[PDB]
């Protein structure tokens, strides 16, 4: 309840924009201003209250307004080129999109430092960087070169690859930090850092930048758009004010600038390319788009190399799978009995230290095996789910009665044939004591007060018990292939046995005729 | 005589193209082992006297020292740009190793090449990657890719030539200059790119031929004074091409070529071919950028192929599930219950004929061939041993399939892994397709030494006996139907066997009763 309040704020409708830019939501045909950020009282010296129901020619000039009108006319606003303007002597980069039948235009203010930065030198290493990405033979080298290039172009002190887990919390796997700067490599972070609302927003918007954490938000006047009397939806607006709790969180970490690129794999937020600077500094949108493209290439290569690793595991298990299939096919006994004829091969097929083969009230145990009654209770629990195969690296997390034998069997890989007879094969992996590193208190994710982010950011050890070694993709693949081979061989055996009985029946028909003479 | 097209030793031409200089040297002291004869015109050095001499004699002390530092203890896979001004003519240096020797190639940069800069032509690189990831169609992907490649290279014609299984390839993307012949959709004979060329290009992913009228400049000494063999210019961009290919390019009307190998899983998926009506040289930086574009193209092709396969999977999931529910609650034979609704089985794969074989009864629905012919086909199909089979041209692999090619030209067969003869076959009728070929398919070359064909006109070839291609979703549906049939059949045979061996034992008891009398 109170924890769930972390995921209830309407971040999509903040009503304010960051001071590093200007916002203009306008009517499409005549480019009449619907709302304008209050920052125009300082920038360009225009009163935002009178700038209602007025064309862009009043403030932005005739030529630039005509250029914007030409660009936005009969265009999907997905391939708009660069737009740099000098408006009363201050330069803006213009980005255009549409929220609800209205044209939202953001002018990112380019400072002198941004002007000094050029797109040529920082993207000079583009082709070689992609060559390095394709030439990397390890995931760690991939991460290293990616964060190295991203730090090279951005210039930020710390760059992190923060991969999300299923439950919401994430882990940092790549780190590139400046000297005399705190390291977060390998640290886990609570799921409360990025709420569900933030993940949902970032699944669509793949680029966020916060140049400063001490900024005072500049409200949008009029607050309600005079078209539907609602709040402007700044979901895809780079000029969106962030929640003050996040600003306090960044201040507590000690960083004053952030820049994150969403990594998307199959429409899901796989991770974030987080960045951190000890001092405020702004990054131009062109460099942000280049970093976004680097992130998309990174996601593509991650998927490619994950498939490559899965295929490598399949290849290294093909020989053992073939040997086991040949042993099962030419056993003339029950399928699981012939499988159990060679226990060591079955063990090394999955790399587990315990094997339990169940066949209709007989259980055979090899290696480190629990009490047979406990395994029977577990198996009768496992068939309730109905899944053909099951892999669990933490049985006690999902199976409450698994705490008694967590020292012997903390990882369970089970596969069963689709027949009424209770049969199956279970592989048990023992618990490994792992001291998971967390950034702060795992049992106190949030300082409950308005919510306040935790000040402490030190590394905490958590000796997580009852968790065994992760089952690899090749492991479950081998389990499924063994299940498929058992399915095929068992079907062959039953059809042949019926045929032999049928042939014996035909032989018996010959015998009955012989028994009649 | 046709096979002579794939016998020339292209890897050892003994000559280099005149647009550059080659230096193969011993690694430690950078002493020249052999040098191309082109040095008689460029830099004005006699190639005969340039034996057993350090690079300092011709290339200068500073440039020799930089090359020595770069090549020392380096894999030559991340070498930065190397531009030198040697007696007033500019060279770009590339370094690699063929056989325990350092091969260094100086590509000559003309004034036109010097004027061209890597910045402007690659300014839209990040936008190009954004367009690649944002494209929702394969045709859009190809279009934007060839558009960018034509933009940087400036060549008149750009083609995406995808290879087929048999060796011949087809052009799927075309970007041609005005008043220039179009090859969109045209098939090309496999003799255009022999097996040797494909094998060489599987390793070297970048080839450029600026001119077709060039006279090769021989390498002196021809044999290295280390192993008395020919230098292996496999990864050398300065390699002379076969004169037959030069004549082929002249016959096509192009005088410049530039190809990037597309690699998918270690296989030559296709080539990004290019064509210019006049000689023109492309700098190595733009070639490397095009290579990176090609690798990204291959990655996105694989990604979108997986996406299309998954879309087909989703659209067939409902039909597969409905058939599974109908099959599970039939209490009859598995294929009989499947055949209870023939139209649904037909629309599962989109075929016009269904043949279900169950123990000497064959049931035909829709456009079905002669039952004897289908039985012969089925007994031929089990010989291969594949669990599933898809063929879009049965007469190509089944000689007796020509009689019914009008009715069944596409066969999708799936059988259970049991000795008992059972199975499901889907038949697709022949569609008359006029395949377009560039020239004579039966006469690739005008045999007179092999000579490339002069004619490059579009030829219609009415290929009969070919049905519609079976999609990836089609074979996916076949395998899932096979899996569901496997599970249900195993359940049914296990149940019948449970209540079957009892009768056999009873018969034995009956026999025992009939024996004790
Ligand atoms: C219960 C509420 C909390 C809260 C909410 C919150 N946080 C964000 C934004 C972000 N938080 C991030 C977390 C990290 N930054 C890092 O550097 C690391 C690791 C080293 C982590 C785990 C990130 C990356 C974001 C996105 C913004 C960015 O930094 O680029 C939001 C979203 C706000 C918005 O988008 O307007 C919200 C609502 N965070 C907490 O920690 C608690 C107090
Ligand atoms: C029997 C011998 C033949 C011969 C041999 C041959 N051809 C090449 C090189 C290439 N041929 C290519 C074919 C095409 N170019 C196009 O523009 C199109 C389509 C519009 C096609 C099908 C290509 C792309 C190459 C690679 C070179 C390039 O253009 O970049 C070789 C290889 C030579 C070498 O690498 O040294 C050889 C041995 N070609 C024939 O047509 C017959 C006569």
């Amino acid at each position: 309840v109170l924890l769930a309040n972390c995921a209830d704020e309407p971040i999509q409708f903040p009503g304010a924009i960051q001071p590093h830019g200007l916002l203009f939501t306008l009517k499409e045909p005549e480019l009449t201003i619907l709302q304008v950020s209050a920052n125009v009282q300082s920038v360009l010296g225009k009163v935002p209250d009178q700038l209602a129901g007025q064309t862009l020619d009043c403030v932005l000039g005739a030529g630039w307004a005509e250029v914007i009108r030409s660009t936005s006319a009969n265009d999907s606003l997905v391939d708009v080129p660069r737009l740099l303007m000098s408006v009363e002597g201050v330069e803006f980069e213009a980005l255009l999109h549409r929220s609800q039948e209205a044209l939202v235009l953001e002018l990112e203010i380019q400072d002198k430092a941004a002007q000094a930065i050029s797109y040529s030198e920082r993207t000079g290493n583009m082709g070689r960087m992609l060559r390095q990405l394709h030439a990397a033979a390890d995931l760690q080298t991939l991460y290293e070169v990616s964060v190295r290039e991203i730090q090279r172009m951005t210039g930020y002190d710390r760059v992190l690859i923060y991969r999300f887990e299923e439950e919401g919390h994430g882990q940092v796997i790549a780190e590139a930090s400046a000297p005399a700067m705190e390291l977060f490599n390998g640290l886990f972070f609570p799921a409360s850092d990025i709420p569900e609302q933030a993940r949902e927003l970032y699944r669509r918007n793949w680029l966020r930048i916060i140049p400063d954490a001490n900024y005072t938000p500049v409200p949008l006047v009029p607050q309600l758009r005079p078209d539907t009397q609602q709040q402007l939806d700044l979901s895809f607006s780079t000029l969106r004010s962030v929640s003050p709790i996040h600003c306090q969180y960044m201040k507590n970490m000690g960083v004053l600038s952030s820049m994150s690129v969403s990594l998307i794999q199959g429409g899901k937020l796989w991770g974030l390319i987080s960045c951190g600077h000890r001092t405020p500094l702004y990054v131009s949108h062109e460099l942000r788009s280049a970093c976004q493209a680097i992130g998309q290439v990174l996601s593509l290569q991650i998927s490619a190399m994950e498939a490559l690793e899965v295929s490598r595991q399949r290849e290294t298990k093909i020989q053992t799978l073939q040997q086991l299939h040949q042993m099962m096919a030419t056993s003339d006994t029950d399928v699981f009995d012939g499988l159990a004829q060679q226990p060591q091969l079955l063990m090394d097929l999955v790399g587990a230290t315990g094997v339990a083969i169940i066949e209709d009230r007989q259980t055979h145990c090899y290696g480190n095996c629990p009490e047979p009654s406990d395994i029977r209770a577990l198996h009768t629990w496992m068939m309730a789910g109905g899944e053909p195969v099951y892999a669990s690296h933490h049985l006690s997390s999902v199976y409450p009665p698994g705490e008694a034998y967590q020292t012997l069997a903390s990882g369970v890989l089970a596969m069963s044939l689709p027949k009424p007879v209770d049969n199956g094969v279970i592989w048990f992996r023992p618990e490994v004591k792992q001291s998971v590193q967390w950034s702060g208190d795992p049992n106190k994710p949030l300082n409950l007060d308005r919510l306040q982010p935790r000040t402490s950011f030190e590394i905490w050890k958590v000796e997580m018990t009852g968790i065994a070694t992760k089952w690899s993709h090749g492991d479950v693949f081998a389990a499924n292939d063994l299940r498929r081979s058992a399915l095929e061989n068992d079907l062959a055996r039953q059809v042949s046995k019926e045929q032999q009985a049928v042939r014996a029946r035909d032989e018996l028909v010959a015998v009955v005729s012989h028994d009649l003479r």
